[PDB]
């Protein structure tokens, strides 16, 4: 499909992760409210879609901000659990936030 | 996913074109302010962006609301003059809206 219903996201090739953190599904059917460019932060209106760590590489600095981890979990707004922090402190519908409910867990 | 940054619309595929006003270029990267559902209004979460054309085909009027003409054409800010008229309306920037001003023109 041109948008995916549900996509599995992992890490990159390379290093295994822990076997707890290595794959998180998120569906876009889920959020069809919320921008695509909310979370595709680099599109600009057109052009094509890269995965999140084509760019976001870097697996052993957790606090860069260009790196994996800060993708997923910074308090950035674009990412995973910054925007659904954000929405909880506004008391809105959204998705969730601790480190093993919901996107690492089942 | 590619969206392509200029599109050519034109009749529907194997018909043959209008004589005086067969292709009208667009811009995604123009419209990257307006959401996606805005134009591709049967777009929900995640499946396919169809053109207009699969489903917008009867050319024998200009007055039913599911054929070609009114695709582009209608008082519905879901078309292209009808969005611009609208936001001109509200003297909000927006795209042409005379018959000959850039979507009919070089
Ligand atoms: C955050 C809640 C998102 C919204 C809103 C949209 N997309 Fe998305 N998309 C998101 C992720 C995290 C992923 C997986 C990326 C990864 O690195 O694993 C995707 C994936 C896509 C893809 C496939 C890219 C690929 O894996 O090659 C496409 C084509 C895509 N997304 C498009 C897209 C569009 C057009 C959106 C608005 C209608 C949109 N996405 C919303 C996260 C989010
Ligand atoms: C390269 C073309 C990128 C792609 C694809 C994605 N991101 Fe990105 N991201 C990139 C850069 C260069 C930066 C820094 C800001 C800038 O535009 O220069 C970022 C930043 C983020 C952030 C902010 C992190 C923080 O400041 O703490 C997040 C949360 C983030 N990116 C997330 C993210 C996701 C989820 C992506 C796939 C849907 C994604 N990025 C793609 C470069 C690129
Ligand atoms: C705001 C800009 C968001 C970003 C970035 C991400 N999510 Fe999200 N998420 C958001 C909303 C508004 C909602 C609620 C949708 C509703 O109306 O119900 C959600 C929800 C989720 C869920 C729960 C879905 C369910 O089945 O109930 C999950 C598991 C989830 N979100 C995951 C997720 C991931 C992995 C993200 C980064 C790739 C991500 N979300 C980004 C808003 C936003
Ligand atoms: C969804 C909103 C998430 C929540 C809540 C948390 N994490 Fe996450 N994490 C998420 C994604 C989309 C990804 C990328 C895909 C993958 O599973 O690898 C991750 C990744 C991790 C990783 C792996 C890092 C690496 O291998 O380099 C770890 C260790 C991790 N996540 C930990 C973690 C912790 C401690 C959380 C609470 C603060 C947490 N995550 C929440 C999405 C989401
Ligand atoms: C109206 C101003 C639009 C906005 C906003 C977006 N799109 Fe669009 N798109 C539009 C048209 C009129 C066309 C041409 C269709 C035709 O019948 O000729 C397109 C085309 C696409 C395509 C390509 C489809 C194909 O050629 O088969 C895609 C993938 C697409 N559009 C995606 C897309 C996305 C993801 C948008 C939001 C970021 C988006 N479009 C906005 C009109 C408009
Ligand atoms: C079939 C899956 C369709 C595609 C693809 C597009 N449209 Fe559509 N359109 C469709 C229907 C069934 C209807 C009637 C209303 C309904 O939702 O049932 C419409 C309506 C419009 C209108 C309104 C016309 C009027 O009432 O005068 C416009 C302006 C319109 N559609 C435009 C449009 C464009 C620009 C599309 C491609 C980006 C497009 N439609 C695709 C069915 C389908
Ligand atoms: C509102 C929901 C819109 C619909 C539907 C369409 N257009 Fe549009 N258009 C819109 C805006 C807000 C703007 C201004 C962008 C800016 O900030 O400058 C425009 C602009 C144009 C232009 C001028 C730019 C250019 O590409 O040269 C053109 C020629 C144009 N719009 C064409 C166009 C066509 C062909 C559409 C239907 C397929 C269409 N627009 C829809 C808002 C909206
Ligand atoms: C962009 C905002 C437009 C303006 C202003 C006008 N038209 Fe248009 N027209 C537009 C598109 C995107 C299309 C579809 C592609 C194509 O060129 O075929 C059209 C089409 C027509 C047609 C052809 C119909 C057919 O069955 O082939 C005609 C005759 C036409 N347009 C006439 C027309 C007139 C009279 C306008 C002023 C009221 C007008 N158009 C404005 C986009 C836009």
């Amino acid at each position: 499909l041109d948008v995916p219903c549900k996509v599995v996201i992992t890490a990159p090739e390379g290093e295994d992760p822990h076997p707890r953190f290595g794959k998180v599904e998120m569906s876009h059917a889920k959020h069809r409210n919320v921008s695509c460019v909310s979370c595709h932060h680099m599109f600009d209106g057109c052009g094509d879609f890269q995965k999140c760590a084509d760019c976001h590489i870097d697996r052993d600095d957790r606090s860069y901000e260009r790196g994996f981890y800060k993708a997923w979990h910074s308090e950035s707004e674009i990412s995973c659990r910054g925007c659904h922090k954000a929405m909880k402190a506004k008391n809105e519908q959204t998705g969730p936030i601790g480190c093993l409910q919901g996107c690492h867990e089942a």
